[PDB]
């Protein structure tokens, strides 16, 4: 029902152990909320989701990402349901700031935590380092916000929730991600740059909306209001179904709005140029692969 | 110092009968402080920057915009000194919206001041326009809120964050959206949402906000406020304050370029609609100089 006119990419070849590494990763590091099959099953649905992403990441690269995608499905599902069910903003930034923090320098997350990034560090120089740290932190922000709406019992009007899902989203780290797993890093002045800027924020915008389209029916289920649906339909005073319309429609127009930009990125050095392209097709190998994913995934379905 | 690219424009000819007709109407409406000379000489300057920001509208069109350009710089003072004094995000939350709420209808000297102002502009303009409005205004509100939580919080936001913030908390949304009003040219939301236009719109948000932030440093750290994209650089990037100046200018004359750039690339729609658009994208030009050429000699910073 959605426009995505990228093609779809052969997985990683090891992506089958790549998701039995990484549940063992999971499980000893006790961030299963239970061992049930809808348990397990999910965590090799985010492993088959990175090994979809990232298909030509050198395996050690995609297993520190994959460990990533799974700590994080479960973190920002606890401070979700921390906020949820009624704790404060502080509480909320004090458990975001306690556990993020092992990335400047803590239950069963922090220490998992630590884990990733020490394999990844090692992998990249400072100035990616502080560009991930930087999402991270945006992405702590977006949470918070969303704590205080929650505690305000408000819905954000739209053109501010979509600002904050770009960084509710951690899509930006997965970008940030592309680099790593390639090994192919991009100065600050190309991914500052306000176009690549502009089509960093268009894919996020492509992948998160999609995402909401798709979870619509679980974060109503959870009582949740961080989904441009239901933003569309508070602020608009429609109904749902004209409001997944309306969804779609601003999901395709970024769809649309990616395409053209990428026609006219602005050039650097040979070098660059051919790392900036590469990085572009990852972008759009993310979109596919999250587009596909999220019709089939059993975290929403 | 900052790169201004716009040349200036005679302003309106009949500025000067313009601020003594707001003098008149915000002393009649009560929002006047103080009767102080420096009091009065602020509502003189906020009517010369309207008169230079709109210099081709009719006058009646003017002076309503006039009028709520001292009007919102008052109550916008109003509400910040509510947060920087103390108060929780929730009140901050319900003085706005109890002030703005007339914007849908009768419902406190602010309030009854944005009624008489708000009468005048809905006789000249469609419903479609009055939506966008007052969207940009409960996306302001989202952002007014938002800081209150960051105080509360003790939090200096992320630079990325901020910068997304600031495009609704800095009202230039609403100044675009006068562009229409003055000149009795109005865009469809097919136009203005388009995300060409879109981020035309915002790098121009930007360009104003961002010069805003540095010539009003000074005054909004005396008032022991950090929503200021300098402040917001020291605490990110951990320098000090002469190297946050010069970032915070690197950026602001990076969204001038994309601006410039960006406007060469409009998208096509209709004779009429790329007619009105050429003008729209023109008003941003003339508001852009005239900010500038106002914030180095006004007496607000
Ligand atoms: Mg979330
Ligand atoms: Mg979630
Ligand atoms: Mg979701
Ligand atoms: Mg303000
Ligand atoms: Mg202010
Ligand atoms: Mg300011």
């Amino acid at each position: 029902a959605l426009l995505c006119p990228f093609p779809a990419t052969t997985p990683h070849p090891q992506a089958a152990q790549l998701a039995n590494d990484c549940l063992e990763w999971t499980r000893k590091c006790g961030l299963l909320p239970d061992e049930s099959p809808r348990t397990l099953d999910k965590v090799r649905s985010y492993s088959a989701l990175a090994a979809h992403c990232y298909p030509d990441a050198h395996f050690e690269r995609l297993r520190a990402i994959c460990d990533y995608y799974s700590w994080l499905f479960f973190f920002d599902d606890v401070c979700e349901n921390t906020s949820l069910n009624g704790a404060e903003p502080k509480v909320v930034s004090s458990l975001l700031f306690d556990v993020y923090g092992v990335l400047r320098g803590h239950a069963p997350f922090a220490q998992a935590l630590a884990d990733i990034w020490r394999r990844i560090g090692d992998g990249c120089p400072g100035f990616w380092r502080r560009r991930l740290i930087r999402h991270v932190e945006n992405y702590i922000d977006g949470c918070v916000w969303e704590a205080q709406n929650r505690q305000l019992d408000r819905v954000p009007s739209r053109a501010v929730f979509e600002g904050m899902r770009m960084h509710t989203s951690t899509m930006y780290e997965f970008w940030d991600f592309i680099e790593y797993a390639g090994d192919l890093f991009l100065p600050d002045e190309v991914v500052e740059h306000p176009l690549v800027a502009e089509v960093r924020r268009a894919g996020n915008a492509i992948a998160s909306f999609a995402n909401d389209i798709y979870s619509l029916r679980k974060e109503t289920s959870n009582r949740d209001v961080h989904n441009l649906v239901v933003v569309l339909m508070h602020e608009e005073r429609i109904e749902l179904e004209a409001a997944y319309a309306r969804a779609a429609g601003i999901h395709d127009a970024q769809v649309e709005h990616f395409l053209d930009l990428v026609k006219h990125l602005p050039t650097f050095s040979a070098t660059i140029d051919r790392n900036l392209a590469r990085y572009v097709e990852g972008i759009r190998i993310w979109i596919r692969a999250n587009h596909d994913w999220s019709i089939v995934t059993p975290r929403y379905n």
